[PDB]
């Protein structure tokens, strides 16, 4: 299954959204009125939304199906919060998060690193961010093979942290039981034939395809 | 001593700059014309060039005063070229690489770990990268003061590594002695003073100054 989730970024920076592929729609904070604003379902409703006007928020809570009210004050960002919903009403849908790119940059990171907390790890494989330039899926140690996306144009192996033993294979560039001491990005590889591959023994890492400007 | 790199973003995105405050001012590939259409100095050229026409790299050579013109195909970006060759020739100066804004993601990475590398460990200090929004300085255990940048609104605190022991004042939010097992981004702090502190025994932090569009 399929579940978009929505931030307050700039729909500019959105991937193709094609709404017959997603069953659940969450609005994290602005992402409620941008994804009502482009003519889209929103069934959940996340965060504190203290960034919308009382005649925003209303129009929010008027329209979606369930709207969950966070405080101002709290642990989690409201994004880590709709993860947990939508992972409490679909825990083996696939997330594909939203409009949490393009501007600050410490707020990227929380998103890139949302795997790495333990209530995540356990759906690495389903979490899935997205913006028009770029398309970041995360994997545990193993063997995998990669299917290339169509509009994307590079392909990128990031180990978010040390990596042991790894090993690309099908693709324009190569490593053979390398190992990544500290974080590197293996940047700018590209597909050879629809599919690339490869393994590792530890570590976790994030595989970016992108595409240019 | 100052160092000033510009990557090929678009210069739209560039942080207020004053000339004065660099010694040295350094182009990479399409980064060398912005700097030259924007009426300032250029006085090292580095990349492959590939994005230029004929024509703008032969106004590129007669401008520069070194060249360093470098093969399409390596293992080192651009930037990571440019970076060692103007710390060869400054190795004292703070580092400030702007026009890496470019939108991909595994450069973006590429650009943030790049005091991981063992060439760049020995300055990690020196090295900052900035946006018309973001400003990153990079730090190794120790105790720190953190002067507010006037323009910006957000403090974060992004470990790249698990850190030890993250002790953290004079902010509108506090970590004390807090152990952080994995990469994680502490975003959207906020100064209370001019300056901020915190200190941390183990691993590696990026403190990240923004503001919002
Ligand atoms: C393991 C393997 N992964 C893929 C890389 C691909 N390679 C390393 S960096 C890159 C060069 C890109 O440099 P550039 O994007 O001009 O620099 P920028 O100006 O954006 O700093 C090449 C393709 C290969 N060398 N090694
Ligand atoms: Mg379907
Ligand atoms: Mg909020
Ligand atoms: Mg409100
Ligand atoms: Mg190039
Ligand atoms: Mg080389
Ligand atoms: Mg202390
Ligand atoms: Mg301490």
């Amino acid at each position: 299954s399929r579940v978009l989730l929505v931030a307050g970024g700039n729909p500019s920076d959105w991937p193709t959204i094609e709404p017959a592929t997603y069953d659940y729609f969450v609005g994290i904070d602005r992402g409620c009125l941008h994804l009502l604003e482009a003519d889209l379902p929103l069934q959940l409703a996340v965060g504190d939304f203290d960034s919308l006007s009382r005649e925003e928020y209303h129009f929010v809570q008027e329209t979606t199906e369930t709207l969950i009210q966070a405080p101002a004050e709290k642990d989690d960002t409201d994004t880590q919060l709709a993860l947990q919903e939508a992972l409490q009403r679909f825990p083996q849908a696939e997330m594909t998060i939203i409009g949490a790119t393009g501007g600050r940059i410490d707020h990227l990171l929380a998103n890139l690193w949302l795997p790495f907390e333990p209530r995540f790890q356990g759906v690495l494989r389903q979490i899935r961010l997205c913006d028009r330039q770029n398309s970041i899926q995360y994997y545990a140690p193993g063997s995998y093979i990669v299917p290339k996306e169509p509009d994307k144009e590079y392909l990128a192996y990031c180990c978010l942290t040390p990596v042991e033993n790894l090993t690309l294979r099908r693709s324009k560039y190569l490593l053979t039981n390398q190992d990544v001491p500290y974080p590197t990005s293996y940047a700018s590889n590209e597909f050879i034939e629809e599919a690339a591959a490869f393994s590792f023994d530890a570590g976790m890492i994030a595989v970016i395809q992108s595409k240019d400007k």
